[PDB]
């Protein structure tokens, strides 16, 4: 990819996403607008990260759940700091659905943004990621590695999720819904 699938995502990169240090390693954050970050709950952000190397409080946080308390492992943060994300909510899609043709974008623990095609996505229920039950999964078949959590899912236009987790033969993203930001 050099086209419009790749452009896409690159923009988003160079836009929308920092790199989040926590305590746990480095993870890609995705700006969703003004100073609301997602990152994985795992990443386990405290009162202070680093954005970009920079140390920033962080005012407030809160993990998602599903309907039954099951985490979603997106935790958003809001940060002190006065750089402003574009609005990329509209992006976002309203319902669960599948996916074809989806490109993952990955910013920390990479030489360089890089841009990765993870192929047809599909919505996967439920699953268990390190003994932990995590809901509202989208499964992709591409063999992801550590230093991709944090990478953002998408299509052209449409930014679908955050890399999780996989297990060498699979990946998976945490869905992102509209209605969590609005
Ligand atoms: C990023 O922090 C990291 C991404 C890891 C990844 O994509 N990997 C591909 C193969 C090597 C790693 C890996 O270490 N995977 C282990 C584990 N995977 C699973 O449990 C799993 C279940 C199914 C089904 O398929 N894979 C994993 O990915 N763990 C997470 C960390 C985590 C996430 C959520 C939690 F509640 C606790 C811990 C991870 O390592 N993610």
């Amino acid at each position: 990819g050099s086209g419009p699938e790749e452009e896409f995502g690159m923009s988003l990169i160079k836009h929308n996403s920092c790199v989040i240090t926590t305590e746990n390693g480095k993870f890609t954050g995705l700006g969703v607008y003004d100073r609301f970050v997602v990152v994985p709950t795992h990443a386990d952000p405290g009162k202070e990260i680093q954005v970009d190397g920079i140390t920033t409080k962080v005012i407030d946080s809160y993990d998602l759940y599903n309907k039954n308390g099951i985490k979603l492992e997106i935790t958003v943060l809001k940060l002190d700091r006065n750089e402003k994300f574009r609005d990329i909510r509209r992006y976002i899609p309203n319902n669960e659905d599948d996916y074809p043709n989806c490109n993952l974008a990955l910013l920390a623990n990479q030489p360089e943004p890089t841009i990765i095609n993870v192929g047809d996505v599909v919505s996967y229920g439920n699953i268990l990621l390190s003994g932990n039950q995590t809901a509202r999964m989208l499964k992709y078949s591409y063999p992801t590695k550590s230093g991709y959590c944090g990478g953002v899912l998408y299509k052209i236009g449409q930014v679908l999720g955050i890399h999780v987790g996989g297990n060498g033969r699979d990946g998976f993203s945490a869905m992102l819904l509209r209605s969590y930001f609005t």
